């Protein structure tokens, strides 16, 4: 599925050598029980991402119809990514880009702080997610460091989804980073980083591809080599987590990257 | 402390008597452990009202400085009421009126539904609360039925307070009632009920008191007896949870009830 900043976020995770520690699993079990209880109150969905083994534990409540998951996708309990992949597919493509930007800023910030301090922070936003009838509804999303390892590395990351009290439209996902103790709520302005997911050269190449030019025509019109065009094309496929150029075109348009 | 609708809300609670039931305390204990684990994630405050014994179990996290509590007031874990008075005092007085109106509508709706259905609803709002430095900040507040008794009565009500991601001012507390499984968020319009907490005759009587008229003089101007004036006065004191007519005038002004 289309996505952004996957490489960059994995790089932040790679700054903590969590997978090298001998960790107690009973801690993860206690958190899994808490998250099931919480979903029984909010009627939503919880994901616990475990950096020690790169696995996700997903809990979906029967009342979480706003996710629009199929019977088979709801039956999941353990995903093999740091992301709950079929939940992400349900997010409006424009909102997914902003979510990714907030997560990257949030993890950059929290991973470079002390273990005790990083726990006082929370990243939040309000996303559009599509239900079973293809209608977008507004969902409150939380990202938060839940547990650290004894040696101070990030161990568990907590993600939460629930139907928001606010169903009114507004431009963007109103991303925020909150420091709970100091009572500080920082609003993120994501517009400029969004416009820069793709470089200007990558955007030109994609507009040519969409228009119907061949590598040879693109090289002719942008005064670059066919080798270079194909280097950019392949970079774009990686940046947008898609498999071919027609897929890249649809992703760029849906996510409003051009 | 000044408040509204305390009699009306207590009457709603009284519609679900449970004295005849022998209830399992182990159930309450599990909810208390959950609510503690939750506050350790949202850095906030949880109140569980137990309608069976009319006690409240209050948990305040150390990072919940947005509450403005003093050290002694935070130490509290079992309040002897259906609500902890030290929390409500911190709520902006105008926001308090709307909060009670939402709760009253929420309870009236839920207490008339089946045990299974009433669990699918959430009452939410965004309140102003005064912190340790005397500044108002925005707090997300939740009211939800958490547990019914075997015979079908409301047993435990769950309230939650945490620092909102939205710190932008707006007219009112944006009170909502959400049906989680149907994905339905109903916005409440509370202005007409707010203006009707006091009757027109009760408002007239309070203006005279503020103006300095005695009961005898109020009786002459309105052409009613002193017995009648004094019954209205006592009714007003009860409606506003205050002890005298000076406190009543001040409360009506601060809560914008005149
Ligand atoms: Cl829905
Ligand atoms: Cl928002
Ligand atoms: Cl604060
Ligand atoms: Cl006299
Ligand atoms: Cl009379």
């Amino acid at each position: 599925g289309m996505d952004v900043l996957q490489k960059e976020i994995d790089e932040v995770y790679a700054t903590h050598p969590t997978a090298h520690e001998a960790l107690d699993n009973g801690i993860v079990e206690q958190h899994q029980q808490f998250v099931r209880s919480l979903t029984e109150v909010n009627g939503g969905c919880a994901v616990i991402s475990d950096l020690s083994n790169r696995k996700s534990y997903v809990t979906v409540h029967p009342w979480a119809n706003f996710l629009g998951l199929t019977p088979e996708e709801a039956a999941l309990s353990v995903i093999d990514s740091m992301d709950e992949d079929c939940i992400y597919r349900r997010i409006h493509p424009e909102d997914l880009v902003e979510k990714r930007l907030m997560e990257y800023k949030f993890f950059q910030k929290t991973f470079s702080m002390s273990p005790g301090e990083r726990l006082k922070y929370r990243g939040r936003c309000r996303l559009r997610m599509m239900n079973e009838k293809g209608v977008y509804q507004y969902i409150d999303n939380l990202v938060q460091i839940m547990q650290n390892t004894p040696a101070g590395n990030v161990w568990l990351i907590f993600c939460l989804y629930s139907l928001s009290a606010d169903q009114r439209p507004e431009q963007g996902i109103y991303a925020t980073i909150t420091q709970m103790e100091r009572g500080e709520v920082e609003t993120l302005s994501l517009s400029e980083e969004h416009r820069n997911i793709l470089s200007e050269r990558e955007k030109e190449i994609l507009r040519c591809i969409r228009k119907g030019l061949s590598s040879k025509e693109i090289a002719a019109t942008l005064y670059i080599s066919v080798n270079t065009v194909n280097r950019h094309r392949q970079n774009i496929l990686e940046k947008l987590s898609v498999g071919n150029s027609i897929e890249a075109c649809r992703a760029a348009e849906l996510m409003k990257l051009l």
